[PDB]
């Protein structure tokens, strides 16, 4: 569209964006096999491999974990290193608060992330590449690959693990629910979408104005709209617009609507 790349110029950034309505199979693209770090985005993909590996009573399973687990942000994990934590409680403080310290346990729990890449690979997305831990201070640079992916390939990740048949549907079910219940992502993807209309999203932030977004969202009745939409910007310092976000989805509603 002429219409993002007057976000681009508006917000001098790059921009990324995959929208499938799965209603329709209508697609919107911009840049949408231009790699971006994934950043955080990559929990909700992570929690997927963890689901369809675990049973949901394995899920109870208790993970003891000492202050050295601890990282940048851990919102939830700071307080229960004397606990410890349910691998189910983890993927909620992953998915929900962006919990930093609870993905690093998640991905020991699956094998770190040369198993999610495999994992990833086993589902068709041969685009993903996790590589470390912290994605998302790697890093990196342009225009190197590692923990990076496209929009286009992280709308077909999410749509197989939360939509399609990478899991039953109790497994599912979780995923969503989580996700519907984020706490970061208000001013992302959630503001550019109609009112009343539920949204599944999860959030990233990186370096070089790095900020994602990747959401369901169930129009009232009928079939969900799957979206990514990623943003990056030249300097490595150079601090993001959340606005940026809420617009782009916006424009991406508009062409679909
Ligand atoms: C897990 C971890 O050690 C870590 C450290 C620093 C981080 C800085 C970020 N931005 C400056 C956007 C984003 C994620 C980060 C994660």
């Amino acid at each position: 569209k002429d219409d993002f790349a007057k976000l681009e110029e508006q917000f001098d950034a790059k921009l990324g964006i995959f929208a499938l309505d799965t209603g329709t199979n209508r697609t919107v693209a911009y840049r949408p096999d231009e790699r971006f770090a994934f950043a955080s985005t990559i929990k909700a993909l992570t929690v997927g491999v963890l689901l369809q590996q675990k049973s949901i009573e394995d899920l109870n399973q208790r993970i003891t974990y000492t202050r050295d687990d601890l990282v940048n942000y851990n919102p939830i994990t700071e307080k229960h290193v004397d606990t410890g934590m349910t691998l189910k409680e983890l993927a909620d403080a992953s998915l929900r608060y962006s919990d930093n310290a609870a993905q690093n346990l998640i991905l020991k729990q699956i094998g770190g992330p040369e198993s999610l890449k495999k994992e990833l690979r086993k589902i068709g997305d041969e685009v993903t590449n996790p590589e470390r831990f912290c994605p998302e201070l790697n890093e990196v640079n342009p225009g190197e690959t590692q923990d990076t992916s496209t929009a286009r390939a992280l709308v077909t990740s999410l749509r197989a693990f939360a939509l399609e048949d990478k899991l039953p549907s109790e497994k599912r079910e979780l995923l969503i629910d989580w996700m519907k219940r984020n706490t970061t992502g208000d001013a992302l993807i959630r503001a550019g979408v109609p009112d009343g209309w539920e949204v599944a999203d999860k959030t990233g932030a990186a370096s070089y104005g790095t900020r994602n977004d990747i959401a369901i969202i169930w129009p009232p009745k009928g079939d969900p709209v799957v979206l990514a939409v990623l943003s990056s910007r030249d300097k490595k310092d150079a601090k993001y617009d959340d606005k940026l976000i809420a617009e782009a989805t916006k424009v991406v509603m508009k062409a679909l609507n």
